[PDB]
Formats: structure tokens, sequence, C-alpha cells
């Protein structure tokens, strides 16, 4: 038998401001799930999150004109390819983007409605194999 050796490195950078943080980030590409960590309700009205995977092209998905993150509640955006079931206000399809994209780093972004980013994470992983 041979032998084998790897080292493998899972990083989550996340950065918070306002009512509204990005609490977890898929690394299928299947969802995005915002929570509101405030005790007051938040409207997100054509707020965005913008997915950064590596170089690959900016990916940008935008909210609803109207919707409301209520106090304490989570929404999970899923892209199409993950085969959910679209039930505002918790679960919200992305329907022209089937995956958010895999990759070794990958960067969500959550956008207000003037353009100013509020909230993000960022995930890295790194894997090292003996040869």
């Amino acid at each position: 038998l041979e032998s084998t050796e790897s080292r493998s490195s899972f990083s989550q950078h996340a950065r918070t401001s306002g009512r509204v943080a990005v609490e977890e980030v898929d690394e299928e590409g299947k969802f995005v799930r915002l929570r509101n960590k405030s005790n007051e309700d938040q409207s997100m009205g054509n707020w965005q999150i913008k997915r950064q995977n590596g170089d690959d092209p900016l990916l940008t998905y935008r909210f609803p004109p109207k919707f409301t993150l209520k106090a304490g509640q989570v929404v999970t955006i899923w892209a199409a390819g993950a085969g959910a079931t679209h039930s505002p206000p918790t679960d919200l399809v992305w329907k022209a983007q089937n995956t958010w994209g895999c990759g070794n780093s990958l960067r969500t972004a959550l956008i207000n409605s003037t353009g100013e980013e509020v909230a993000m994470r960022k995930l890295v992983r790194s894997v090292t194999v003996v040869e």
C-alpha cells in the first residue's frame, strides 16, 4: 500500500455592518444564507448579493423590489440548480443563475439599495497533497 499525506485548510472571513450578516455560504454553490441579527426589521428592496469566485466574472443577484428580512429571521437564496422550492420570505430561488459558483476562493458580499457593501463572507480552501 502506498502512503498518503495531505493538508487541507478551510478559512472563513466575515465582516458585518448594520442588521444583516452573511451567515452561511455553501461550498457546493447551492445557497447563500443571510440573517437579521438585530431586533428590528430590515427592508432589503433592490438590495444585491455580489459573488466573486476568484477571477471569475462577477455574479450579481438582486432582491425583489420590495422585501423585508424581519428581526431575527433568515433568508436563503438558492441557485436554480439546487432544486429548491421558492417560498418567501425564508427561501428565494435565483432563477437566472444555476450555481453560486464553486472554487477555492468564494467571496459573497451584501449590497444595500445605494450600492454600498454592508456585509460579506469569504470562503478559502487550500489543499496540498504529498506526491
